[PDB]
């Protein structure tokens, strides 16, 4: 019990990052004095590229080292990331800054998969439910703490990211004392291939991956959009409260998805298409309001619909999937999804390619969110063609 309590405490401390909601005013202010165009155009794409190229090696090293040193890697990466975030000037230094954050984020899969390597299989589901609940409540607590310390307390971000670094150091020091984790050419190629040679095997997969693409593309630059529609020089940004309420409602909706007994085979495609249409409407609205409270509201609704869609996707996949296939499928689909966001980054995001302005990148994205609905409807249309007969 005590190792598991240490696990949940370490996860709570590592996820407790008060500085996550308030990242954007730190860079724009006298703290770094960086051109935000250059930041948006160059700093972030190499993070995505490094995460793509580095996910596979560390994911295989987890099995190579039997999940033991990966938490140490995550802790050291947090330490070096926060040191570099406190000390970095120019362009290449901040490129390394974000490379460190990428190699840190690449080990969240290792964290969430190590839990299976030490506890009983029957108890694994309940303990990982407790772990994700701890992560969610730590996210909410950190967000509200940052909001209180920034607005209610009127404390500057300097002490806030100092205590963020202190918290990640405490997390590493706690995680150092874990117990022992006692636990491919054609076979592994067929291992993921068999997860697509059936009617429901291939289905929902690319849909989940492209929804993941939409979120991982919009969440990073939502901060920039909020800052550009309302400068922080003469305004205060309420990121902590919106993040807290969004995550709380997402968790509530995830819990409530299984609380209604509805068969998937009746109208699963219709619900998926409706969810995609709502997501496209939300992103087009947040593109086309030019205000502050309404754009937060649209963001909240978009987050909620995102959680509903991915949650029902996870139920469908897990019903289709097997007990030992979770890690492999979550690896392969994540890999192809990351290849896809990286590709689209080559088209639009980077300054070497087209480099379209962040403001004007959300126009077509409704049709991008609708194109996945069109092919779902195109698959639905054949299904509708075959439904009556
Ligand atoms: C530490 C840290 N690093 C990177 C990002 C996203 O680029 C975030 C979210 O804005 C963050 O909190």
């Amino acid at each position: 019990f005590l190792p598991t309590a240490l696990l949940c405490a370490y996860g709570f401390f590592a996820s407790l990052r008060p500085s996550e909601p308030f990242l954007t005013p730190y860079l724009l202010g006298p703290d770094k004095n960086l051109t935000e165009r250059e930041v948006f155009n160059e700093i972030y794409p190499v993070w995505t590229y490094s995460y793509l190229v580095l996910l596979f090696p560390v994911f295989l090293a987890t099995d190579y080292l039997r999940y033991k040193p990966v938490v140490l890697l995550q802790g050291l990466s947090l330490i070096v990331t926060w040191f570099m975030l406190l000390y970095a000037q120019g362009l290449l230094a901040i490129q390394f800054l974000e490379f460190f954050y990428g190699i840190a984020t690449a080990t969240e899969i290792a964290y969430y998969s190590y839990i299976y390597s030490v506890v009983d299989l029957g108890m694994y589901q309940k303990v990982t439910s407790y772990c994700r609940s701890a992560t969610l409540v730590g996210f909410t607590v950190g967000s509200v703490l940052g909001q209180i310390l920034v607005s209610v307390a009127g404390w500057s971000l300097f002490s806030l990211n100092v205590i963020s670094l202190t918290c990640v150091s405490v997390a590493f020091a706690v995680a150092w004392f874990l117990p022992m984790p006692q636990k491919v050419l054609k076979v592994l190629w067929n291992d993921f291939l068999m997860c697509y040679s059936s009617r429901p095997l291939l289905c929902w997969s690319v849909w989940w991956a492209l929804s993941t693409c939409g979120y991982f593309q919009v969440v990073n630059y939502t901060q920039g959009l909020w800052e550009k529609v309302m400068p922080s020089r003469y305004a205060a940004i309420y990121n902590g409260g919106v993040e807290a309420v969004s995550t709380l409602l997402g968790a509530v909706a995830v819990f409530a998805v299984g609380y209604i007994k509805i068969s998937w085979s009746t109208w699963g495609e219709m619900t998926l298409s409706l969810f995609s249409l709502l997501i496209a409407a939300a992103v087009y609205i947040m593109d086309t309001v030019g205000n502050i409270w309404v754009c937060y509201a649209s963001y909240v609704v978009f987050r909620i619909i995102y959680m509903l869609l991915i949650t029902i996707a996870t139920f469908q996949i897990a019903a289709n999937l097997s007990m030992e296939r979770y890690a492999l499928v979550f690896g392969v689909n994540t890999f192809i999804a990351l290849a896809l966001q990286t590709l689209l980054t080559l088209i639009v995001v980077d300054a070497s390619g087209l480099g379209l302005e962040i403001t004007t990148q959300f126009l077509i994205y409704a049709s991008y969110f609708a194109l996945i609905a069109v092919v779902f409807l195109a698959s639905g249309a054949v299904s509708v063609m075959k439904k009556c007969r």
